[PDB]
């Protein structure tokens, strides 16, 4: 994490001060949790440390971001590969594919491949419940994944899988193209 060193698996749309750039930003990020010695190195940086700074509150997807950059494991997440392997899939020059990868993935909440009714479920119930979701906006969603799912679902197993996903999405990839970062 803090040392540019040890094993750094990083095929990635960063040149070398990009990199260093993105290297200042998770510095920053870094120091709450290990104040003056860092001393966990890929295990920090913790949901906890992302969740500090001002615009990262109502933003829904906040804890999907953090579980596909990394995850697995409660506050052993973001480290500095991970950190660098996931704002290349959203930088300038990186592939429409990496994107809509990016976009079954929050769906896809146990990373098995799969949109299941379930997961479908608790992914827009996290966006859809914020400006008060009454008991008919709860039930028009809740009756609506059902549907898109019977619908899509075209190999017969009843859970999306990425080839299903980007037949509704990005067949002709037009919303894959859209996820862009400021770096």
């Amino acid at each position: 994490s803090k040392e540019l060193l040890a094993e750094y698996q990083d095929l990635t749309f960063l040149t070398k001060q990009e990199i260093l750039l993105a290297h200042r930003r998770f510095c920053e990020l870094l120091p709450q949790e290990q104040r003056s010695v860092e001393s966990s190195l890929r295990a920090q940086v913790p949901f906890e440390q992302i969740l500090s700074l001002p615009e990262l509150k109502a933003n829904p997807f906040k804890e999907r971001i953090c579980r596909v950059f990394s995850t697995s494991p409660a506050k052993d997440s973001l480290s500095f590969e991970d950190f660098l392997d996931l704002l290349s899939v959203f930088s300038d020059t990186a592939t429409p594919d990496i994107k809509s990868h990016y976009a079954f993935r929050i769906f896809d909440f146990d990373d098995d491949g799969t949109l299941n009714r379930e997961d479908l479920s608790r992914l827009v119930n996290c966006l859809t419940g914020e400006g008060e979701d009454t008991r008919l906006s709860a039930s028009e969603m809740k009756q609506l994944i059902d549907n898109i799912l019977e619908e899509s679902d075209i190999d017969r197993d009843g859970t999306i899988n990425l080839s299903e996903f980007q037949h509704v999405i990005s067949r002709s990839p037009d919303f894959a193209s859209s996820f862009k970062i400021v770096l």
